[PDB]
């Protein structure tokens, strides 16, 4: 099992792959390009006298991890569970993996659902974790919303529950790959990019109304919009929440051990100063973590 995964490849998970890697961990990070790194003019994070983009802040950030040997991969995380037992379970469009200790450095960049009155029926029908909700929809027609390899993978989950079980990626393109097409095909679980308007039922969730005004039943329906989000492992880990956010403490300690947050997932001041001094924190809070923890 590896001692450490950090998943966030941004200001936050970098600054704190920098004090991990320094420290002699093996230091493995998971992430892609994050928003800020594009054609954005980046003035008032400290020591840049003069304006650098995100794009090359993030960049010298790569390299800077690197050089102190962490290793960055592109591959997205589609779930994180606690392992079998101790440590952690890391779901990745690859395959899987383990991991004794996790930062999570994910951001907030979310997908919406554009569904218009969403709100009124969660707990009654509208669902976010698999693992969680699956067995109350068993035998049940169930809706996966989402576009991507995070619903293929959803949707592949809730077949442990029902064989019931499609995908509506909610009027956008679908970006799942061939492999987990494949996957769905043979599971006769299928894909339209039909778009949702609104919930309807009395009690519960028993009608999707589209925006044509044609209708589909279904008693269950699963958010996984764009990529998995912090959110969606806070569910899955039972981190708990502060709001829309991830509780931490002022170490970026969650209430989960060997779970750590830091960055625009815990939410205040989102800026890159901030993340980057959660960063560091949470590294030290990891080093400490996994020197008792995890011996490598
Ligand atoms: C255009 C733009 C301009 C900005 N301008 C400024 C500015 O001038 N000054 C300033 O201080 N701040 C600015 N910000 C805000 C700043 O970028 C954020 O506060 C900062 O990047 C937070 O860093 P983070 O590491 O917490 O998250 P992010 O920068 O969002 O990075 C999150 C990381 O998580 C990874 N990730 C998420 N989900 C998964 C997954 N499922 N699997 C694998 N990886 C995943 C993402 O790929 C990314 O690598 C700007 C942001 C944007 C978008
Ligand atoms: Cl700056
Ligand atoms: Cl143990
Ligand atoms: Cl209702
Ligand atoms: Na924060």
């Amino acid at each position: 099992t590896r001692p450490l995964v950090i998943i966030g490849a941004g200001p936050a998970g970098l600054s704190a792959a920098v004090y991990t890697a320094r420290a002699g961990i093996p230091t493995l990070v998971f992430g892609s390009a994050p928003k800020v790194a594009g054609d954005y003019d980046i003035d008032n994070y400290f020591g840049f006298d003069e304006t650098i983009t995100g794009r090359e802040l993030i960049e010298r950030g790569r390299r800077q991890a690197e050089r102190f040997g962490a290793v960055l991969r592109d591959d997205r995380i589609l779930g994180l569970h606690h392992g079998d037992d101790g440590g952690f379970r890391i779901t990745t469009e690859a395959g899987e993996t383990a991991a004794c200790a996790i930062i999570l450095a994910t951001g907030v960049s979310r997908v919406r659902p554009g569904i218009s009155n969403i709100a009124d029926y969660e707990g009654k029908g509208v669902s976010y974790c698999v693992s969680c909700d699956g067995f109350f929809y068993r035998g049940l027609r169930v809706k996966v919303l989402g576009e991507g390899v995070f619903a293929a993978n959803q949707a592949l989950e809730l077949l442990h529950y029902t064989p019931h079980v499609s995908i509506c990626t909610q009027g956008k393109a679908a970006s799942i790959t061939p492999e987990f097409m494949t996957r769905l095909d043979e599971a006769g679980i299928a894909v339209d990019d039909r778009k949702i308007a609104s919930l309807e039922g009395t009690p519960a969730l028993s009608v999707l109304r589209y925006e044509d005004g044609s209708t589909e039943e279904a008693q269950g329906l699963f958010i996984a919009m764009g990529e998995a989000s912090s959110l969606d492992f806070a569910y899955t880990l039972g981190v708990e929440r502060n709001g829309v956010f991830l509780g931490a403490d002022s170490d970026q300690r969650t209430n989960i051990p060997g779970v750590f947050a830091a960055g625009d997932c815990t939410g205040g001041f989102l800026q890159i100063a901030v993340a980057v001094g959660e960063g560091a924190k949470a590294a030290r809070a990891a080093i400490s973590y996994i020197k008792e923890e995890c011996p490598f």
